[PDB]
């Protein structure tokens, strides 16, 4: 499968840790890495490579430019500018008529090939919902979602690129940015929930395993639409970790699930630079 992350030098050694898990969860199948890099110096492209398979022969970066998006909101601080990166997919990958973009934050600890292997049929892409934002009542509806269009996060994402490829992504955000500037609250994120309302495939949450999916296995469920519950409802085992939020596996005092596995990938690579070993 081909898999996309961004990111920019200041987690570059992240991005190391986050691809290797992908590696470790699918042993194998071939995993092409597409990087869309803003700003990660030669000597951190390197050190990444040489801690996956092949010598880094499945890794390419795409150089990208983060001055592109110097227009769009910024306020959640733990977050950079890469984050809008991904709206320029159909701009920077042509290879691929199907990616399936991660968050640096996740965490895959099982196949992904159940959720690459979905058929989008003409859809834009397919997602996990969101349950913090989802219930937050009165909020999905500011963008202009309807009670039945479900929220999706953006940290982990199967993407139909070719028919992104046909439709000018970038110049629908920068106007979608403009119609609802004065409410968002969580940037990229609501670009492509406005932007594809009623065009999502949702998947489970087992996916796209957060924070807020955790709380709730100490179970109430925001709707009772079947569907909605259906997919809300982690099918064990968790496939995939997304430490969203303020709170990373690499931080201190670190109390989110499964986040050791994150120091049992930092300790299994292969090189590590002397300026990673603080950031692990
Ligand atoms: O120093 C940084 C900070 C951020 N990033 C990029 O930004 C992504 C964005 O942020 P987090 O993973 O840190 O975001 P977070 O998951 O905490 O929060 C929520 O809001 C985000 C947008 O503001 C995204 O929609 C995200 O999927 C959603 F869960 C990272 O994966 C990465 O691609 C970097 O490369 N370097
Ligand atoms: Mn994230």
């Amino acid at each position: 499968m081909d898999i996309v992350f961004a990111a920019d030098d200041n987690y570059a050694a992240y991005l190391c840790v986050a691809a290797k898990s992908v590696e470790a969860a699918h042993p194998d199948t071939e995993i092409r890495f597409h990087v869309l890099d803003a700003g990660i110096s030669e000597a951190n492209r390197a050190a990444v490579a040489a801690n996956l398979r092949g010598g880094g022969g499945n890794i390419r970066f795409i150089d990208v430019n983060p001055e592109d998006f110097a227009g769009f909101p910024l306020n959640i601080r733990h977050i950079s500018i890469t984050t809008y990166a991904r709206l320029k997919l159909g701009e920077y990958i042509a290879d691929c008529d199907k990616v399936l973009y991660l968050d640096i934050d996740v965490l895959v600890r099982d196949s992904l090939t159940p959720l690459w292997d979905t058929d989008l049929g003409d859809n834009w892409l397919g997602a996990c919902i969101d349950l913090f934002v989802e219930r937050q009542e009165g909020y999905k509806q500011k963008i202009g979602m309807a009670d039945g269009e479900y929220y999706f996060n953006a940290g982990v994402l199967l993407i139909n690129l070719k028919k992104w490829r046909r439709h000018d992504i970038f110049k629908m955000s920068c106007e979608w940015v403009e119609q609802y500037k004065d409410v968002m609250q969580y940037q990229d994120e609501d670009i492509l929930n406005g932007l594809f309302k009623g065009g999502v495939c949702y998947a489970n949450s087992r996916f796209n395993f957060m924070p807020t999916n955790y709380a709730f296995m100490a179970n109430a469920s925001r709707h009772t639409d079947p569907l909605y519950r259906d997919r809300t409802n982690t099918v064990m085992p968790v496939a995939v970790s997304h430490y969203c939020g303020p709170a990373k596996p690499w931080h201190r005092d670190c109390t989110a699930w499964g986040a050791e596995r994150f120091t049992e990938l930092a300790g299994s690579l292969t090189t590590v630079p002397e300026e990673w070993r603080g950031k692990l």
